[PDB]
């Protein structure tokens, strides 16, 4: 019934460009990757090429665009925000950008799972001054890729995002990294992604082609655009091919 299913649907129903399309993972398109971090584990796979194309699009499709950071978000849970964010981050690092991925989903974080990292310190603890900057950001075994995990689950993420601590951190991150990617919770349920979007001014919108309602997806788009941020485009995920 009501799915945004493909590129035509994105153009016609949402009026956005498609930055890339990510197929549902299989043995062939991931070359039997052991994890969902395809770009790292199988850098020559078809899927890995798609993420490189997304990277090239963001950085080179628009002449004298100067994108320093992006929010990765979606309308609903399970769209593939975390997976797209992590793989895109690796793609940036491989290309030689000093890259940070920030786990800004302080409600249901998964970047520590994806990158196999401890989550005792991270974004929440840093913002609460429980941990230091240098202790909270992890340099991964992937060269040019750092990760700021979510940290412990805080009582009120909104309070942290709107704190002067975060505004000041964000400024510091822009000065320390060539590219910053912020993973977020879904738009329709909490305003976290909208708040982060006010900072980055640039948003990549992930749409699960397998399972979505067009009215819900459209509502999320409108909420993002209402922040004043530029919605760069859509990444279609779980595509049949
Ligand atoms: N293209 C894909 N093919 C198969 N599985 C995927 C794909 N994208 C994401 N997933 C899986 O779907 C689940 C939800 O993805 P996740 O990135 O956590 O979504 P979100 O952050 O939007 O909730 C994860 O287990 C992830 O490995
Ligand atoms: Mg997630």
């Amino acid at each position: 019934d009501k799915r945004i299913k493909d590129e035509e649907d994105v153009e016609k129903e949402l009026g956005l460009p498609v930055l890339g399309s990510i197929q549902k993972f299989n043995m062939t398109n991931t070359r039997r990757s052991t994890s969902s971090l395809i770009v790292h584990e199988q850098p020559k796979s078809p899927i890995s090429e798609k993420f490189r194309g997304i990277r090239s699009n963001i950085m080179f499709a628009n002449p004298d665009s100067a994108v320093q950071s992006i929010v990765i978000t979606s309308e609903a849970p399970g769209a593939g925000k975390s997976t797209i964010a992590a793989n895109l981050a690796v793609a940036y690092a491989q290309a030689g950008y000093k890259t940070l991925i920030v786990d800004g989903d302080m409600r249901k974080p998964t970047q520590h799972y994806i990158f196999n990292l401890p989550n005792n310190e991270g974004l929440s603890s840093l913002l609460l001054n429980w941990s230091t900057y240098q202790d909270s950001i992890i340099s991964t075994e992937i060269e040019d890729l750092d990760v700021l995990t979510s940290g412990p689950i805080p009582p009120n993420p909104s309070e942290l995002i709107t704190s002067r601590a975060f505004a000041n951190l964000y400024d510091t991150l822009l000065m320390n990294y060539n590219f910053v990617i912020i993973d977020t919770p879904p738009v329709n349920t909490v305003t976290d992604a909208q708040l982060f979007s006010k900072f980055t001014g640039n948003v990549v919108y992930v749409v699960n082609s397998e399972n979505n309602n067009k009215d819900e997806v459209k509502k999320g788009k409108e909420l993002i655009e209402a922040t004043g941020a530029k919605l760069l485009g859509v990444v279609l995920n779980r595509m049949p091919k």
